[PDB]
């Protein structure tokens, strides 16, 4: 596993998006073999997107054989609502790069057949074969996407019951109103993001600390989801400074270390 | 992983059995196509096997083309010995419901080459395919059947030595006579168990509480086997009041809201 | 995973390489059918070569159809320094039983492409299909060859940059002089280890003793690479006593008294 | 120590009165020999004093020769702000009750000289000899008053610079606007509080979860300085259900059976 | 702290018994300066009360002007009845030795007003000054006499309720009848323990192996009452083999070195 | 307890320098009422006593009224060889600054009677009243002085054998031969440190990092004697930044935001 110790968050984004990038870049995309990208959304990979777009307008980067699987979707909202998944991901990414639509796979949170509508996204996935690169963020409590903590490492994509925590956290989207928040979402499960080639979770804040320390310095355990990043063939944590409170200070000091060569530029 | 947490013994094999039909009518077992289950014996799954016989005679399950393999057997007790697992289970389940007996396993504990036995019956399970639902205890140390604490979680079906905290704590059946109590038995492996699809691990007394924080709040560790089955892709503990005595509160408070709806009727 | 207490490194060594010659005998290798053994260098399994070379002489045991993969050499050094991992080789085992060149498998740390070269001897495994006894030690942190702490379970053989701690410790084979000593090696991955059939990690020295601790009593993590042998289907620590003052008293007996028959004549 | 667990706010309040109530009667104080009660604010004793209100309406109880110490006073804001400690004592409480203005002890935070005044609270206290009971609430940190973690257990009566978590979490009492909430304060020191007789404090939400933990069943640690009154010969914790999260269910089963005679009425 | 590590019980004894006249010897009491002793029941003490009867008539000390103090006795149960603490100090020690009626002292379970008994025992030892060695036992929970588990470090000598525990494993004695069992005793507090000048806690058999552990390698809490005997000025654990298990073993040797001159001849 | 964090050794020095000059200016000693310094010897407090000896020199402090007692010294010995702690406080400290022979306390290593010498010293300190300030350092388990770990926390000045470890680490100064480093010391007790008024620790090197995570973060145990500082009434730990690996980044945080205005200067 490896833990990119930087500062702020404008430095996590250029990171992970300068490794998209390089991923991208030496696998050579194209038509009949094109790079599958797994995407979150929120306030969390936004300066990733933003780092995405720049080398993509700088030159650095074509998404025209990149295709794209986002981890979520409100389920009943319409698409077109601004506060969509959909929305989020044209707005803040795919309408500023050359990724074409049929290379877009998002969630329809508004299948008649919400567990039909499950299983095709499972089975487009394996209809290319495998993500490249997943990229995510990380629960307070160590979860991922609509995962909850305790769930099966080998869940699948299937529909979920927002908690309070979570309508609560996100009623200010809808404009600050916890009574139209969607009761209900579709999500990856954790066995779709742990088939993925490579996990990339970006971490911001202190109150992912403890989420943090469950990932890199804790052991495994199905509690903090996060934790069996562990088990993962090729995990990459990328963090902020605050983030890091809950590490022992020579922890943070190993990885700065070891991954000082890498963090200069961004 | 599921944590069902319940009051009582009776309701915990009435949900364990209910979840068993469930499974075997959604599967819809044929000739050729059976519902392969594993069982185990001793006073734990008591009033599972009690519910099931009588969701039988109910007309709600039929075990007509359900193929059935036991945990383990005592080496050198004449089968027909009425405390045999033979023995215990067809008094338990096996006289009261409409299962073949080509559609019955259990390990031959009086076969002459011992370790062929236990081939055979890997092999057998093999034949199927694979076991669709184990249901099994766990020790008061985290075990498995007759696997010890530290057990490869690869390990197979063998002979073992049964420890004195089991010859002692079975003597009564051998009427209260710690020295008739077989030295050996065959049991099946972690690796055999963690195999099935599914695995459902009865949890009753106070006995299994630091079992059960082994499996649900602690981390994956050898010396809990039953900890280990949070890596498994489909894991349920069903439980007893008594059984939870060393969970944090809010554990099982958050268990019992998540599984509210399901733990109605039984 | 087995633990084998023992007092002291010869009787480790012994236990080791009789366990070696059981397994080789066992398997009855051929010209078609090789048994393939993983091997390390250092101080820690000298006694085991002693002792496997006696074995060899007293006509216990060939190497004639043995195929051998050490675990790491150093970068830029000549083969035929004294103190490279060829000339440990030779010196404590090759020159003294019957095995081929053709059969011996080692790093080139002066190939000209060294990612070239670690691809190949994964592929050269592969060619025969999978180790089926890979032994090796366990740094004072719990990490396996030159691997890092928090390594991938799944990395592969690569070049590493030495720590200060192992150039500083092996310093005095470049006659006690860390400035000499090569800035890299070339090194197997931890998942090349853990592809192996059966891993036997020999532990000795009361240095060792937390990496032990962590090994048996430990939960799993990837701060202490060696905790992940707890999920390998047949894995064995093989200690001498200084090793075991982390353990629990009782963690001690319970092996002591499980391995007992298994550690009389060595 | 005692733990009580109750259910609701309204019971721990009417538990804490029943107890002050009983400690007073059964003292017998007089002008000469007064009862000496120690008290906090904020929301957390409301629902004591509420009920101790009650019960000196219902003629069970003289505060005509009680004294009282508080814990704390803002720095630089008016007596007669409605915000004050002063303020909120006599609302919630003095107001309603027999107690004489010469029994009534509360940091000066206008006093001209802070030190000077801090030493003569001490002082004071020791005119009388001893806090008989003092009653008291925690942090979310398990800090006392205004004391911070890692105080010293023998500090004492001193001003302190608020917390941003602190001024934060009170701005809404000045009128939600963290720019007035006074910048000092003074509190009592941690061995003022340990010098009392019997601590007794009240633990109301979830967000004391952690806290009660640490004070139950953690182990003596300066950093939760709630843990030391383990060490304490006479300490109480009064709480309510959602405070009890972090406890092992024996622990909340276990004071639920050995309190139970005394937990009726109220 | 100090930690005796003998094998067997009778060795225990011994030392125990050979520390208590070492300390009566060196102190050379009067019948105006007499030593203070204080002493419990049960299978624990057994073999030291016979090896302190075997020391006195080998002519080693003289109990003439030594002074005991008992630690508990049943509510209730005639002083006569052979199961009386009572009737265990006479038939195990004093019917053996030169102690004079005037310096024994127990608990009076038959007194009229056992709150009155209570405090005239604490009086009766404040008026000889102070126990000079206190000899006791520990329960499997760390608990001390009959006090329970989180008891306050100061509480004094009182009535209570026997736990199902006690009354079960004391059934054997009211022969074998958990009916006739007392439901109540009476016995010293922790406080009247920890005022002794010093202690000495034998302790025997592996169920006492997690409260060894906790009394020596765990941190202070009130909740393992033994702990806080790390805060005693003089403090002596006398322990056998089996009560060592949950130690680490460099625990078990570093005491096994320190006190090695120290447990010769016994 | 306050954790000064600082950077280097110097400034760990000029602070721990300051704070005494502060102390003692504060305290105003005269020949009737001086200050009493403990203070210790090593390459731990170098920078210090550099420091003090400046602030002598630049008139900043006077030693005229100061008492000072020393922790420890070798047995048999020859106070006038140069590695006597006689010869390294003359050498390092008495040699530059204005305190009389008179006030100057060490142990007498060569004292005839041993048990004698240890008494007069607590007598020496008690005829004074206390220790104002005692000055000391930490060893990598935790321990104090010359104390072992699990001593009495009351424990006084006595005479010990030396550790393997410590004749080791300090064979250097014996000119790095471990057969002449004398066998036994005098040292003060834990009682005898604690007794003092206000304890200051300095920590230097990643060596003290366990130690000094035990001392803040850890629960107070007795096998770790500095963690029992947690309970003294004024205790300081003065650090430098390889001492601080294994405390968590928000502890270290916490104490460099409480404490930033106080290590301004130095």
């Amino acid at each position: 596993m490896r833990l990119i110790p930087l500062t702020t968050a404008e430095q996590v984004g250029k990171w992970a998006a300068r490794h998209i990038v390089n991923r991208i870049n030496a696998f050579k995309p194209t038509a009949d073999r094109p790079f599958v990208l797994g995407l979150p959304t929120g306030g969390t990979p936004m300066t990733t997107y933003k780092a995405l777009v720049e080398m993509h307008k700088a030159g650095q980067v074509s998404f025209k054989h990149v295709v794209t699987f986002n981890m979520d979707e409100y389920v009943g909202l319409p698409k077109e609502h601004p506060e969509s998944y959909y929305s989020f991901m044209h707005r803040n990414f795919f309408d500023h790069v050359d990724i074409p639509a049929e290379n877009i796979n998002l969630l329809n949170g508004n299948a008649p057949d919400i567990d039909a509508e499950c299983r095709q996204y499972e089975e487009k996935i394996r209809s290319y074969g495998k993500i490249h690169l997943f990229m995510g963020g990380v629960g307070n409590d160590g979860h991922i996407a609509f995962n909850e903590p305790a769930s099966s490492l080998a869940s699948r994509t299937r529909i979920k019951t927002l908690t309070h925590d979570t309508r609560v956290a996100n009623s200010r989207f809808f404009d600050n109103d916890v009574n139209q928040v969607p009761k209900y979402a579709l999500t990856v499960g954790v066995g779709t993001l742990l088939d993925a080639e490579e996990v990339m979770i970006l971490v911001l804040g202190s109150q992912k600390a403890l989420a943090l320390q469950a990932a890199v310095e804790g052991c495994v355990n199905h509690m903090w989801t996060i934790s069996c990043l562990q088990l993962h063939p090729k995990a990459i944590m990328v963090c902020d400074e605050p983030s890091t409170m809950e590490l022992k200070v020579k922890t943070l000091r190993y990885f700065n270390e070891l991954e000082a060569e890498n963090i200069k530029g961004l």
